[PDB]
């Protein structure tokens, strides 16, 4: 089996990339794709508390998402890995680190500690990082008007966080057209699976 | 202000003690007594998921206790302390350490890290540990319920073992005494702290 996660800042083309790569991999491997909380009832119920929050404390939000993450891991991801499947996951611990730990300023070490408690040693075997520049990412988001200056700065912080976070990681140049980003990611995964 | 928590295994007389101490302190202090989630809506919703759980993973449970703990802390305890009140809290971080960490086996250090994230440095000013022996505790449990099965007896013993390690801020009160004495000792311990 293999636990592969996909990471990247806003405008990295990640959604398009993971779905196209998944569709291509299903043809040659016993693989599934999921995105937290992956439809896991308890995971959705915990997440609902955050979605209905009003000025909810950011640490409370982080712990609830961490709890939801573990439900998804123990009820969906782990059983699938035990069945010998390759599991592709759209975002995981690195997203929490880059967004909550770095960008939101909770603290990298604090959020890392929270992440570790939630995953209990289950790290990705491979993590694809869709490395997009702030400028291209911005345009892609706009492509999909203009963006607020506050958002632009947060966008930059998220990217800065991923840079610091990044053997587990394999970066793909996400500044290229999506077609190429897909091909590069697919090839990176095949190389890993065939090693 | 003063943030005073109460800790102890089952059968330690904790409910009776906090209530009686509260009624004595309120004459002279601007005090409140609370428990997590303590009426805080989000804390209530979080706690509800744990109660309705079916063989819930212990780490998920720990994180929910921690999330509820923070909502109660930020939305109820801190505002009270800011008003300069004495806050009596029935269970706090040490309960997670003893139950989730030690007794359930997640690990005290791991659960401590999780809870330090949750309380962000806000530790109790004073923590009353109602030190009851496994045997006296058992009898009180049977009362408030006969006989207890081995599984529950062992768990109770393990929780006590965990607390012993944790307290090895803390003020121990001998909870093997009649409740009247446990209450008096606890009250005197608190007054000594409040007047210093
Ligand atoms: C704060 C937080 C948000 N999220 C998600 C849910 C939201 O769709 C998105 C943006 O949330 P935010 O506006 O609170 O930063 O990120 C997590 O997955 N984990 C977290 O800890
Ligand atoms: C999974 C995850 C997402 N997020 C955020 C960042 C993304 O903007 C959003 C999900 O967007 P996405 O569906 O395009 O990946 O939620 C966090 O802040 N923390 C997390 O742990
Ligand atoms: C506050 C807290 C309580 N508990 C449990 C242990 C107790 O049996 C129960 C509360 O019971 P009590 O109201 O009689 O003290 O909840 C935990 O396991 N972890 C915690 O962090
Ligand atoms: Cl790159
Ligand atoms: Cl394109
Ligand atoms: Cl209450
Ligand atoms: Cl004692
Ligand atoms: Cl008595």
């Amino acid at each position: 089996s293999a636990f592969i996660t996909f990471e990247g800042p806003e405008g990295s083309g990640k959604t398009t990339v993971i779905n196209e790569v998944y569709h291509r991999l299903v043809k040659d491997y016993d693989v599934i794709m999921t995105r937290e909380p992956g439809g896991v009832p308890t995971g959705e119920e915990i997440r609902k508390i955050v979605l209905e929050g009003n000025d909810m404390d950011i640490r409370t939000e982080a712990m609830l998402f961490a709890a939801s993450r573990r439900e998804h891991l123990v009820l969906k991801v782990i059983p699938a890995l035990k069945e010998g499947k390759v599991v592709l996951c759209d975002r995981y611990i690195d997203s929490s680190l880059a967004y909550q730990g770095y960008a939101r300023g909770i603290g990298v070490e604090e959020v890392r500690a929270l992440n570790e408690f939630a995953i209990n040693g289950l790290y990705p075997d491979l993590t694809i990082y869709l490395n997009v520049s702030a400028e291209v990412g911005r345009e892609r988001i706009i492509k999909n008007n203009r963006l607020d200056q506050e958002d632009l700065k947060f966008h930059e912080k998220v990217i800065e966080g991923y840079q610091e976070i990044i053997q587990r990681f394999k970066s793909v140049n996400a500044d290229q057209p999506l077609e190429n980003v897909v091909e590069d990611t697919y090839q990176t995964i095949i190389k890993y699976l065939e090693k």
